[PDB]
DNA sequence: CACGTACGCGCTGTCCCCCGCGTTTTAACCGCCAAGGGGATTACTCCCTAGTCTCCAGGCACGTGTCAGATATATACATCC
């Protein structure tokens, strides 16, 4: 979730590479892998439409 | 104003129950889904119903005459000394 408070507190770091370690990258719908996704690296992926 | 006595108040005992402290538990709090309904707005459409107007008539208020029940005498029969 990209509204949460750790999504918030683990994007204000400064750091230079990040990784995201799990086993179900996508759960419900298109919308948490483009939370990953901007969580990973902020803007040339952009997901709009369902 | 006088009297007198009952009760408010002060003192003492006593016991009991609440407070302080230490230890253990436990649930409040914060952060999370998972979808779905409730409700606040914005815009639009429609139609029923309440305001407004005119006219009229009877309900309410006032006044007054009467009328039936309650009260107070007028006279006659029964009764005590």
């Amino acid at each position: 979730n990209a509204e949460s408070s750790l999504y918030e507190s683990l994007n204000s770091f400064k750091v230079a590479n990040r990784m995201l370690i799990t086993g179900t990258p996508l759960q419900n719908n298109i919308k948490e892998l483009a939370a990953l996704v901007n969580f990973l690296m902020p803007g040339r992926f952009t997901i709009d439409q369902e």
